[PDB]
């Protein structure tokens, strides 16, 4: 009712970012998810120097998410891919499903009438291990 569940894992360090009036979610990704934020300057995760910045997600138009996490081929357990499906049916896939094993796929629909106001991000300083929407 008050937020999404925690996708992925929650054993690393949680930071919190406020969604702006643009209602945008920014990510750095490559073979996995490196960082998550709400501006190009406040991303939480690995260092800018670690993946590369992608186009942001319009949270006001986000319908559902499909989050792939598992044993990363280069070590540990992290979120390796997120697929964002928008209200109009189009989707975008950031990260990759192909460089991890023992994989879990989490699906969740953004409830009707909710605005995503904060994003919680769990990161160990290298990759993203979990994230959560707050309404």
């Amino acid at each position: 009712a008050m937020g999404s569940p925690i996708f992925g894992y929650s054993n690393t360090q949680q930071s919190q970012r406020v969604v702006t009036a643009d209602n945008l979610m920014y990510l750095r990704s490559g073979f996995a998810i490196d960082a998550i934020g709400t501006t190009v300057n406040n991303l939480v995760g690995g260092p800018v120097q670690g993946g590369v910045l992608r186009a942001p997600i319009a949270l006001d138009q986000l319908q559902s998410v499909e989050v792939t996490s598992g044993l990363y081929n280069w070590g540990g357990y992290h979120i390796v891919a997120i697929k964002f499906t928008m209200k109009d049916g189009s989707s975008v896939l950031l990260g990759s499903t192909h460089y991890a094993s023992n994989k879990k796929v989490e699906t969740y629909t953004v409830p009707q009438g909710k605005r995503i106001k904060q994003i919680n991000v769990w990161t160990g300083g290298w990759l993203v291990e979990g994230f959560q929407f707050v309404y």
